[PDB]
């Protein structure tokens, strides 16, 4: 028990990245939360770290010299150049070329790296990087609007001192890139949560367990449109619970990503902030090394919500209801209120379905030493 000593990552100048008219990705929304969270006062109650610029060095102790390389030099003004760099790194569409490109790449990364470093010093309980959590991209790939996988990296910097490492991924997308990076060893365990069928990035079956000495240490929970909260609990505590019986890591990263709450404007769940934050807490209760992550989140009043309350989650610190006055308040109307009502629209997640998906998972997870 007890509370924990949590360490913030945040860099001011991350608000100002821009993918381009019409992007979904809007890094503003780190800056929303952070706003919102200073008002609340819960600077108060935890230490506030600006991360270092992650090098080109520190990038490739997963990604490969050849795609870091055309991530720090791609421009703008250049891009006509790299036309067949662009299509082999898949990036000029769904992950643009933006100004600051590779800083925003830095900065991600530079936050959970330094969390992971923290961490394994023994000189926090809890890292939190809400710039962070960018799942999809790939050893010599940007992906669903990733470029650099500052996820794999922070787990790498575990590894270190963590025989054992686990990541947990309650974004509405199936963490692929980190499932890929670690899909062949025993040293990582990676467990998603993830809308499944029709839906990018079209990975994450039941029956993807792994493979070699990592077989059995990949876990995919697939999900159809309209989870609720109480649906997503029922399954989380008891999947994570086993999990940790079975696997026994020694840290575990949590990728939070916001687009599995009801409303966003590019997912299909129907969970509430009250919802997505009871996984911080049932994770938090297992009393591990914990680095906490941002991901997807589209509807971007919500975001800084759940993030915000997530990090009053991690404080232990009760906030109000009311929001406070805050630079983006008028964001937040009609209700300027913390919490969200769910929607509606019918979760297609039956109990039998959810209870049937949870055994064939404990089936797999019995096959563990
Ligand atoms: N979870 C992913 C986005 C990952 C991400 C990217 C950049 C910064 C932070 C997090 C998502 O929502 N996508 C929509 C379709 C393509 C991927
Ligand atoms: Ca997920
Ligand atoms: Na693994
Ligand atoms: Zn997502």
């Amino acid at each position: 028990g007890g509370k924990k000593k949590v360490c913030y990552y945040y860099d001011g100048d991350i608000g100002n990245y821009y993918y381009g008219q019409g992007h979904p990705m809007k890094p503003h929304r780190i800056r929303m939360t952070h706003n919102l969270l200073l008002n609340y006062g819960l600077y108060r109650k935890m230490e506030i770290y600006r991360p270092h610029k992650a090098t080109a060095e520190e990038m490739t102790k997963y990604h490969s010299d050849e795609y870091i390389k055309f991530l720090r030099s791609i421009r703008p003004d250049n891009m006509s150049e790299y036309s067949k760099q662009m299509q082999r790194f898949n990036v000029g569409e769904d992950c643009p070329v933006f100004d600051g490109l590779f800083e925003f790449c830095q900065l991600s990364t530079g936050g959970s790296v330094a969390g992971a470093v923290k961490l394994n010093r023994q000189q926090t309980d809890m890292a939190v990087n809400w710039a962070g959590g960018l799942h999809h991209a790939k050893k010599s790939e940007a992906s669903g609007f990733c470029y650099v996988n500052d996820i794999v990296l922070a787990i790498l910097e575990l590894l270190k001192y963590h025989q054992r490492v686990l990541y947990i991924d309650i974004d509405i997308h199936h963490g692929d890139g980190v499932e890929e990076a670690f899909y062949t060893t025993d040293r990582v365990m990676t467990v998603s949560f993830h809308k499944y069928g029709e839906y990018f990035p079209g990975t994450g079956d039941l029956r993807d367990i792994g493979a070699g000495k990592g077989k059995y240490y990949a876990v995919n929970f697939p999900m159809r449109d309209g989870i609720d909260d109480e649906s997503y609990g029922q399954i989380f505590k008891p999947i994570i619970s086993k999990v940790m019986e079975m696997y026994q890591p020694s840290a575990v990263v949590l990728q939070c990503g916001a687009d599995s709450l009801s409303g966003d404007r590019l997912g299909c769940f129907n969970l509430t902030v009250k919802g997505h934050a009871k996984c911080v807490e049932v994770v938090k209760t297992f009393n591990l090394p914990l680095l906490m992550l941002g991901g997807g989140g589209y509807t971007i009043r919500n975001v800084a919500r759940c993030w915000t309350y997530e990090t009053a989650v991690a404080l232990d610190c009760e906030i109000p209801n009311e929001l406070p006055y805050n630079d983006y308040f008028e964001y937040f109307g009609p209700d300027f209120k913390l919490h969200i009502s769910p929607s509606n629209m019918t979760n297609q997640n039956t109990p039998e379905y959810m209870e049937k998906i949870k055994q064939r998972l404990f089936e797999n997870l019995r096959m563990l030493p």
